[PDB]
């Protein structure tokens, strides 16, 4: 999955949110292999 | 102010990033002088 | 309750502050006070 | 490589702050390289 849409005002909060939430979605695709491995280095 | 938007999936991760919107958002209109104080 | 988060590096350790010393102020302002405050948007 | 530490206040925000620092620590050694790929 259910999708929403998330209104911030202004660059500064708009990076920051932009920034947690692509983190959380490509914690929600790596592998925990592949994520260990890129850990490691 | 510029007005952006932002899709999130998820209902849970929806509501932490709002509550982190609305307190940043307040962070940055109370001078620092009052939140010492309050704080 | 409080709790030791370990953060490592110095600008992870800035983002994270600045959420939890956001959510700390949040708690401590009161809700007409936060309101007043909300109109310079 | 400086190691910090931060007090969190109850244990709902403190799964929420270790949540996005665990998300941002992947986030910095994922190359660009790999991203398409994922
Ligand atoms: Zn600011």
């Amino acid at each position: 999955e259910e999708i929403f849409t998330l209104q911030v005002r202004g660059r500064e909060r708009y990076e920051i949110l932009k920034k947690l939430n692509d983190s959380l979605e490509l914690s929600d695709v790596v592998p925990a292999s592949d994520a260990e491995k890129y850990r490691q280095k």
